[PDB]
């Protein structure tokens, strides 16, 4: 039963979202992902956003780029949790992505990640540390590709040839 | 019979969208005011954009700030010209509310002005001359009004004491 | 018979403003396309500017980048309505074409669109839906494009090979 | 039992995160609020990152400014989600604390808020909307919260005198 | 005979052009101080420039904030060396005034000064020196101003109290 | 006799300076180049700037960039005019550059054109109508080449193939 | 004998360096104070930094605003250790300060502190830590100092009322 | 016996940091060089910090990049002097980098350089000439180096082919 879903604006977002996907396939989480354009597909948006709680889903991954209206404007359609990330534009560098989504007004909240797709992989990991706190096998796996992590930086510690 | 509409995120936003509306006054158009909020009151923005063209309106001001996704939200539901004013923020100074109102992608747009009281009257004024195309009295107060300014500046040379 | 005209600074801006252009292919809107430069051709743009309303122009489209003057100075010679892009420059990345743009003063107002292609191509939509209002049959290919968009996503929800 | 702990690097961003208190007030849900430094007191950044777990907390918010190093430090140490509040600082008005949290490399996650207040209040809804997943009755609070904040705007639509 | 002319927008942004004309007064030379709207009066900025030189000037001081087009024009419509002055605008702090003026393209220079009073002081200072190049007794009076300068930084080595 | 020195912080930056160098050779304007750091060769920063009105220069043009010191003190050094030319670095895309030569305190005056190759060229055509004011021979060739640029966007209106 | 000296552009400055000098009082190290302008008083700051060795220093703490040059063209003419404080300009907010101080060439460094008096604080403390490699009674007012801090921060861990 | 280490977030940051190490060789400086994660090896960077005195380094140099925590945190767990230098990001260019380490509040300083490989190498260069103020051979070779770079900029003064 997938508890998290990954959205996004375009299918040109994949590049960056797909870092999302990733970390949700080597944790064994199961999701759910879509293309729904705030501005191209609004109606899809509201429909999406009003039946989420009811699918599931108990954290929802958004990511956009430009004046990104996307994360925000599901928020405001429901009371599940909404992890926005910035996708790198090419005029700004994701700066306008960036303050699009995190300079949400008091009421309805965005838990905003890094521009690009260290951005989106944060965020996947960011909603499996709030289901992990509901799932001690889930919260195990974490503990393991964090220790996986470490070690590696450990077993490495010379950058010289 | 008012065919522009001007619409703002919070009540707080007046403080500025009230030189859109003193413009109107001067030039002796007709126009509707209103507080539609896209984080808050979601559904509102739905009807009120999607009644635009029945309800008679051949232009609309949206003012907002911060995370501004009112102006764009609305051209998503409307073929009504939507022309955006970005609401000076206190941290950023209005630097998030333009690049959440002027980075539309392509498809949906939103003709973005200056930022703050400026911009809340060239909103004004650029829909007066939209409507000035098919109004030739409108057409002529504007013509009055902008050699007014024009004289004004003429008969001041030296600012000098 | 042309009723929006698209206009540059240099024959450089084509690569951008090509994409206004070729929306009004695409929806069949006659236009007249014309190099002007406030700075090389200065008194050029006066006699442009001048004689824009009895050419039958109801809309025009400037672009320029870096210190941007052609839109907002077209705009202080004409009551026609100005729409401006920022092309994008080299060292600020078109920064300094928004705000050069978008910064008018109270009195001469300018729409400004997206930096870049996606602003040249909703220029053209813009002025489209101002022609719209008065052109029933306009509105209607602007209709059947909008929902061509939309059902292009609708169709192609997953982003995945 | 406390499921939300609200940390901060000085007493004088008190004025900023007791605004993500007053959300707690309100929803009625306990929480823990404390000063702990990143940079003045490393160590017990440690130790209270180390036992968060331990002393049941499902959620930590972490606010600071400048170069704001204890969102992330902490969710270095701990597998329980961070939020993080970027507090306005003098010369750079939070443009700063908002980089120093939001771009956190991939593998250690900070959901980060608004800058200032807003953010503040966003904070402690994101983590009651994440508690009130396996909650029913903060869930039910929550709705009701939201809905008065909306009906507010909508019995209130003519900001005008 | 005034070699040099200071012009504005604004009778506004005499609050910092008058910096300009202190450093003039200071060093006795005859300079004319006017009004000059690119935006609210751009048939005066023609007729201006292209009557600056039979006029007699050889340098122009030229301030405006904003969207700053003033310089930039006159520099266009005539070969009298043009300096320009970015005035602090509200919102973006002259940022958007700076890149107004700064960033022109090959062809047709402006050369740029502080924002502010500071840089208004020297468009003055700079404006003197070019003139100082063939006027040995303003050559001197320039030196004689400089070594006061230091000579006052020179004899109040301890800022303490 | 060379009326006009171009000099820069590194043998580098000739990749921009040389098109000062250009505008020159194009006008048939005498000068001088030369490396001159400001920080590799203190020294002869001062000694150049002591002796420049001896060698006869009447404007000289400093290139530098990231921490752009050279334009600044040698105004300092010397009462004749000198002209900034930010060169563009690589991480703040020459941001710092300009902010390092523009922002100068009253008493030392720098003119400052465009980041990159366009301000290069603009200093050198600044220069050369600070000399022309003096030379009507200059002032003719300037006039030429001033209209070989008009006439060149003249006759090619459209940009179209 | 002073082994610290604090320079400094103008006697203005002191508002924002009074605060190095004041944690030399508690740390009770001597220092020298003097106002050594880099554009205003070109000549004594090369004086100073020649014979600063012979003066006895071993650190050099300067402070400046704007296009700050007094640390870099002092580091430019000594081996003695240069600290830069950017001190916080009116229009730019210190970002212009930031940038002319810490983007040094390769071969004269300039090792930069905060903007403002937090970094004047900074300039001031690191400097006591190299001195203190080689004075153990420095090194332990200076251990005794941060655990002062250090326990003011951990009996005091709630800020609320 | 090695007296100044060089650390690092990632093997990633050996392309920038590599220049420090450069400096060290080419002056014959003993130096520890070693890959330390304040987010994936936060332990290892505590122990590092605190035996740092220890194993007798007397100045670290710490380099990172985006949200670049590693300075500033050694700096909270050691009275040994830090340099931090901002690795280039891809977004944001360093300036997330550089704002991460520059702005640390009052109490504990890290001296930084330029963004890149020239603050890298000058990180190098300052570390050095603090060792110099107590080694006369060092302070020998450092002259030696400094007295060839600008020996090289003299021989060198036409950069034209
Ligand atoms: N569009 C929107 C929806 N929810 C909030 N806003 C924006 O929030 C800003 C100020 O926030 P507030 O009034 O709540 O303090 C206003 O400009 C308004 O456009
Ligand atoms: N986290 C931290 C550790 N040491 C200082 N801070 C930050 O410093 C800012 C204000 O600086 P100061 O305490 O020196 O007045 C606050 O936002 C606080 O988060
Ligand atoms: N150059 C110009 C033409 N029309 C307006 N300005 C600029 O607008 C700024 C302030 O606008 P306002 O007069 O509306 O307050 C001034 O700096 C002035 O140079
Ligand atoms: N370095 C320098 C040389 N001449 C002026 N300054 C700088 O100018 C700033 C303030 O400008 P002013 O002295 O004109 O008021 C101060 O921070 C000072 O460092």
């Amino acid at each position: 039963g997938a508890r998290v879903a990954i959205v996004m604006g375009s299918k040109s977002d994949w590049a960056t979202m797909q870092f999302a996907a990733e970390i949700f396939e080597i944790l064994n989480v199961p999701h759910h992902v879509e293309v729904v354009s705030a501005h191209r597909t609004p109606d899809k948006l509201f429909s999406f956003a009003e039946s989420a709680e009811e699918n599931g889903y108990q954290v929802i991954i958004a990511g956009a780029g430009g004046a990104a209206h996307l994360p925000g404007m599901i928020a405001a359609k429901t009371l599940v949790p909404v992890l926005g990330v910035p996708v790198q534009s090419a005029a700004l560098s994701g700066v306008d992505s960036l303050y699009s989504i995190v300079q949400m007004p008091r009421g309805i909240p965005v838990g905003t990640l890094a521009i690009g797709k260290a951005g989106a992989a944060n965020a996947a990991l960011l909603a499996a540390q709030i289901l992990a706190t509901h799932d001690k096998e889930l919260h195990q796996r974490l503990n393991d590709w964090r220790k996986a992590q470490t070690d590696e930086v450990l077993e490495n510690p010379d950058p010289r040839g």
